[PDB]
């Protein structure tokens, strides 16, 4: 009956976090609400780094909201890390949030280099309508 | 048909020296069916199981330099009384180039109607709220 | 009950030393729709996805004449086959500079976070684990806590 959707990161498609899906629609790498109400939107994803590297590096997740109404990209959730032997570091966010008919979300990070799909299926980015 | 479902995400005003102060009138953030934001506290309405969250985004420059200890707590106080529910630790300093830490915490809980729920940090100093999405507390009924 | 859905939260004994060990018989830790601790073990009721989820917290008092390894691990045992899996696993190194007996000792915190989401099959039995309990830190509660929601 509540709409939803839990997309994975491609592993394949190596320095891109490109979403693949498997009742919410993945239109342009973006979800699409199909109708206005509370929603559950969650994700997570893990970088890995092979050592520290002297430029100080900072790695970004955000989920963003692309109002149906006012055409711009909004940030719901958004982390930031520093993680500077090969380091792991996780970055997990999620809310409620009322979300219009059309609405695009993007679950978006800054390096791709520094993804690891090793554990991927464990890279992910999710809606469920309350 | 909406959801008749009690949730709250409330987000920190980025003018609040020394505090974190939970803003619920404010765009994409949101109080409803009955959740209430009283005392920078959320109030349920309702007895059930909860799912509660809270990010904090640290940051500070360059690592200046003892024992900087970043604690994130979500307390809850039941209708007659804190007692901890989730709760993170972390010393962003090793060594003594601005760091970045972030702290999520998240669980699902029994709640009765009437119960307040706090989402504090020991050093609002080294918070951040340059960027929207970077400091929230919600709750989500089941 | 509002929902129908498996959902749990243990939390860690603090008095039980040397070990880690889960408890929902406690103010804020919870078990329902299904879900059961045994054998420090959360059982999954239902086929589904679930979101498992586990916080563990070590602290040392200075770093010594050694090099420390912590680790973390959500491990998965399935009725079918007696198929053991590892689900999520961290470790970590909480020293990488030696404190020399002269210098102070300055007390080290390093928090695990496991999280994911994953088809649980019913019976399956999910096990929260660490190497070392001897690390672990129950200054304040609310630290070390495993879990898990069905979507
Ligand atoms: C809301 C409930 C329960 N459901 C539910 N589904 C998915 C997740 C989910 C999945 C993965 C992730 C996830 C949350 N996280 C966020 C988080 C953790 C703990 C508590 N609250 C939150 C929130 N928001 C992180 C980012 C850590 C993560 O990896 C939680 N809950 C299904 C819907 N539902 C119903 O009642 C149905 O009507």
């Amino acid at each position: 009956d509540k709409p939803v959707a839990h997309v994975v990161a491609n592993p394949q498609a190596e320095g891109q976090l490109q979403w693949l899906n498997r009742g919410v629609e993945l239109r342009d790498n973006q979800l699409v609400v199909p109708s206005e109400g509370l929603y559950l939107i969650y994700s997570q994803v893990l970088f890995k780094g092979q050592g520290c590297p002297s430029t100080h590096v900072l790695l970004t997740h955000t989920i963003s909201r692309i109002a149906v109404s006012y055409q711009t990209k909004v940030n719901l959730l958004s982390a930031i890390k520093s993680p500077c032997k090969p380091w792991y570091e996780p970055i997990y966010l999620g809310g409620v949030f009322q979300l219009e008919k059309g609405d695009r979300l993007s679950a978006e990070i800054n390096r791709p280099d520094y993804l690891d799909f090793a554990e991927s299926g464990q890279v992910y980015f999710g809606i469920i309508a309350l």
